[PDB]
């Protein structure tokens, strides 16, 4: 239940992922970039989802991949923002989750985004530790693919 | 030319979209559900695009409703976040558009939320300029669409 998946998310983590999101939360578009170019570098398996972005080895030049990448964010700051309260957080989750699962998005591929998340993390000197918190966001996420 | 729409947007209508958003865009919840029932309430002819949301009728109390509200006010908190760089607001705004034209939502269906969004301004105090302000930036959706 998406549900008992926010229940993952005890004091300490929501503080961890406040604390870890005010900085690359900053710098939505060359952060939500970077996420995006280092997803398609570890996992090139990925690419074929995202063809009507085109070329995606252009990067921030992109302009399609580049309205994609800070809209991710704003879906990141949309999950943030609510943490606090189970109820809005796991609506906000259900909807997200429709659109993907149309995509053939298994709760497993999803999954693939933590590699990026954890090495955009440590750019900005954040540790396994907050690399940890995100994961059981991205957990709440899974639970409902 | 969406282009030419974002040049609409002068220096004294970013402000006046600054700062009536930093008040309507405090309570996102609130607003994002009065912003949709307010729509259902003057053009129940677009009831029918909400199908999956049940009884959008409900408002609050509509789980699925209150997911789509939320998450429709970060869209806007996007582009508000772009109007210092036009070429930022332009790719957003396009690949927004994206999702609405696979709808087969026209510019001129689009168009309905400037009722609404004037409504809801006016609940807030805020009245004409800031409904006029409001309507060019809807009018870059539409140029995309
Ligand atoms: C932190 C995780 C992620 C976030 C916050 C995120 C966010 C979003 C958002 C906001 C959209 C745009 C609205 C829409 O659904 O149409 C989107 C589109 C999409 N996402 Fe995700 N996403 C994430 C991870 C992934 C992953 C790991 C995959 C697959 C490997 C994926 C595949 C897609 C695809 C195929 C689209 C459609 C792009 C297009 O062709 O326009 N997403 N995502
Ligand atoms: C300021 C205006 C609006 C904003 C900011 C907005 C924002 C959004 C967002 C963020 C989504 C979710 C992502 C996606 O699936 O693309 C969405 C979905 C949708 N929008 Fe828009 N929208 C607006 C107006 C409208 C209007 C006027 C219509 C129709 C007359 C419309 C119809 C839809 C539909 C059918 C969905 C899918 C809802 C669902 O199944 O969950 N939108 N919109």
């Amino acid at each position: 239940s998406v549900y008992d998946a926010a229940a993952q998310l005890t004091a300490d983590v929501k503080k961890d992922l406040r604390d870890s999101w005010k900085v690359i939360g900053s710098d939505k578009k060359g952060n939500g970039v970077a996420l995006m170019t280092t997803l398609f570098a570890d996992n090139q398996e990925t690419i074929g989802y995202f063809k009507r972005l085109g070329d995606v080895s252009q990067g921030m030049a992109n302009d399609k991949l580049r309205g994609h990448s800070i809209t991710l964010m704003y879906a990141l700051q949309n999950f943030i923002d609510q943490l606090d309260n189970p109820d809005d957080l796991v609506c906000v989750v259900e909807r997200f989750a429709v659109n993907h699962i149309t995509r053939k998005i298994s709760a497993a591929e999803f999954g693939k985004i933590n590699g990026p998340i954890k090495k955009v993390l440590a750019s900005k000197n954040f540790g396994d530790k907050y690399a940890n918190a995100w994961a059981k966001l991205v957990a709440v996420v899974q639970a409902a693919l």
